[PDB]
């Protein structure tokens, strides 16, 4: 899917509190392009819930989340 | 839908041509917050294809667009 012209998903505000694994699925770094790099948990209900990718526990729930 | 920390539709890259409003379906102007606002236009295939929001033509797209 080479990315031209089109959508780029991405995250605008990380979330103010570290998002206990248990509670998120998974999580999906932004493109890597959009003045906003982060990591995305898709919790429960998925919504792309951003939460920053520097904020030091996001890291810690990315590795400890299993590529499902 | 309150948009706090989550993703953020939005579009990286204009096309480089005025899209045809003939192949074009629709066009989504950017949420408004995320360092390039624009009108992607959801043609056919209805990706969602950006367009530039001052590239002139394409707002001669979207009004003769009708909101369907």
């Amino acid at each position: 899917s080479p990315y031209s012209s089109d959508t780029t998903p991405c995250c605008f505000a990380y979330i103010a509190r570290p998002l206990p694994r248990a509670h998120i699925k998974e999580y999906f770094y932004t493109s890597g392009k959009c003045s906003n790099p982060a990591v995305v948990f898709v919790t429960r209900k998925n919504r792309q819930v951003c939460a920053n990718p520097e904020k030091k526990w996001v890291r810690e729930y990315i590795n400890s989340l299993e590529m499902s």
